[PDB]
């Protein structure tokens, strides 16, 4: 415990003991929350493993770069090693807890409001600069052909229902639902990565999924938590603010999103554990309803 305080010495931070507090819980970093001698907020990530540092680099790259381009706060990273990364606590609280206790209502204008001029300004920037942090870019033809390949990949090692198979046959093969452009991508964005204040966005968490390719990616959970009204409100705020959305997008969102067992799929095939393809196996081959 008292290494933490250490461990932030060492890198020239002297932290208040008693202020400390522990986020244990985290996958790829365990998360604390500090108060320094000078009365500011902390935040450190301790990587678990060295697995994650690669992702680390690459976010640090892309949010030394993406400052200067967002109204909204972006972690401020101060120090980056193989053993902490540690920047000033962002203001806001989430707009999301995990049990499963909301903060902002999706049905919320001002949210709407909020995320299409976020995610404008995000989508707005030149993308040939984002992709020299490293990141992952495809085309629109690339983002296609990915849940083209993605699908392969899993009916090869998962059985899948023909219900759910023959409907992402069917969004696959719909010209009208996939996008014309790439842009920069937070590539995970939902309320537990927005910090509100007073419904409106004023930081963003965790870059460590962006990537260059389809536009929908940010939009897709506002899309399939908010009325449909509500939806349009931050589509204009994101077409007045840059963006370029196509007609077929609120239904790209949903079939985006009802594919989800193909993210799983994929995931326990990375991760090996008999438990996370259990589940897989169940979303990819629902049984019957009884
Ligand atoms: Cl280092």
């Amino acid at each position: 415990l008292d290494a933490l305080l250490d461990l932030a010495a060492r890198h020239g931070l002297d932290l208040d003991g008693g202020t400390l507090r522990t986020e244990e819980i985290g996958l790829d970093f365990r998360v604390a929350f500090a108060r320094a001698h000078d009365g500011g907020d902390w935040v450190l990530r301790l990587p678990r493993r060295p697995d994650v540092l690669e992702r680390a680099a690459v976010e640090g790259r892309l949010l030394a770069m993406l400052a200067p381009h967002l109204d909204v706060a972006v972690p401020d990273w101060r120090i980056s090693t193989s053993e902490l990364i540690a920047y000033p606590l962002l203001p806001g609280s989430p707009g999301l807890t995990v049990e499963v206790s909301w903060h902002v209502d999706m049905a919320s204008t001002v949210y709407a409001r909020s995320l299409g001029s976020v995610v404008a300004q995000l989508h707005a920037v030149d993308a040939e600069a984002a992709a020299a942090t490293g990141i992952e870019v495809r085309s629109p033809a690339q983002v296609r052909g990915a849940w083209r390949q993605d699908l392969a990949r899993v009916g090869a090692e998962f059985e899948i229902a023909p219900a759910l198979r023959e409907r992402w046959e069917a969004w696959l093969a719909d010209d009208g639902c996939w996008p014309g452009h790439s842009v920069l991508t937070h590539g995970e964005l939902y309320p537990a990565h927005t910090l509100v204040e007073d419904e409106r966005i004023t930081a963003v968490l965790d870059w460590t999924t962006a990537a260059v390719g389809d536009p929908a990616k940010d939009l897709m959970f506002h899309q399939v938590s908010a009325p449909s009204a509500i939806f349009e409100v931050a589509l204009q705020a994101y077409a007045e603010g840059g963006g370029r959305p196509w007609p077929g997008l609120a239904r790209h969102c949903t079939e985006m999103f009802s594919a989800a067992p193909l993210g799983y799929g994929l995931y326990a095939l990375a991760t090996g554990e008999a438990a996370h393809r259990e589940a897989a196996a169940a979303a990819l081959n629902p049984p019957e309803e009884r």
